DNA sequence: TGACCAGCTGGTC
DNA sequence: TGACCAGCTGGTC
């Protein structure tokens, strides 16, 4: 074993007093799709993750839907989406507002909200190099932070 | 936002200090890919993450490599393998020895490590599914607990 | 920018 | 059991 294992000790305790407030609002996994970042988001912004929901999609108090991307700018530019991206795809994302949090590794920096005719430029570019290459998915393209800042409503 | 967002301030502090320790160790980020749970299996065997890695593959001192896994017993029974299983990541995973990490919440139970030869009775069995089903990508098929356990060397 | 490419996993019946 | 159903992201330039 190594050394550090000593330090891992000591902090877990910690690490799971954090895990337990996760599973009082619904995530199962702090170290699995953002977890731990998704908790942050929902107490900032007060949405919350229903039981039986297919991936990172929250709902207001009023029952809108919403879905949620992170990013870790210490690493990247551009916001990930699907790694089989198609007309499909894109018909689950076009009705609802997407919530955009961007982080330092791990200490967040900013939240901003897009609503759908703010997205429709994607929409369409996906749609359009979809059919050109003979119906062939796209393999993750990517929605740039700069982008997103700019179009935009910042909420935190 | 939510009255909860108090008690995430008295952790975070600690929360951070776990993220230190694994950049340390060449892990990026800690809600991610089992990242936190990653780093406790690094630390316990003593392999160390190759720079310039696809995915979770680990190394030893005489340079062998790894596939890692892991897996909460409380609510998950099979292992996750590959979203696009075919003859081409076949032929990756017949090259190194696998090690199976198991967990029951974040509380880590046990450690198994299984060689080629042991895991052959699956890779067979998928090549001969995806010529047999005209060429057709076999979407993450599971390896199941109780196999791990009966074919495998107990390392924790 | 956006072109090419990749791995980490959960669920049901 | 095995055969299917799904999403969360990152690498080079």
């Amino acid at each position: 074993s190594h050394p550090d294992l000593n330090k891992l000790l000591e902090l877990w305790p910690h690490i799971q007093e954090y895990q337990d407030l996760a599973l009082k609002h619904g995530i199962n996994d702090i170290f699995q799709g953002n977890g731990g970042k998704l908790l942050q988001v929902l107490l900032i912004t007060g949405l919350t993750v229903l039981p039986g929901r297919e991936g990172n999609d929250a709902v207001d108090n009023a029952g809108q839907e919403y879905e949620l991307k992170s990013i870790n700018i210490d690493l990247t530019k551009g916001f990930s989406t699907h790694h089989h991206m198609n007309p499909v795809i894109i018909a689950k994302y076009r009705q609802v507002p997407w919530i955009f949090a961007i982080y330092r590794g791990i200490a967040i920096e900013a939240i901003y909200r897009l609503e759908p005719k703010d997205l429709e430029f994607y929409y369409d570019k996906w749609e359009r190099k979809w059919y050109s290459d003979g119906h062939k998915d796209i393999n993750n393209p990517k929605i740039p932070v700069k982008y997103v800042m700019e179009h935009g409503t910042k909420i935190y």
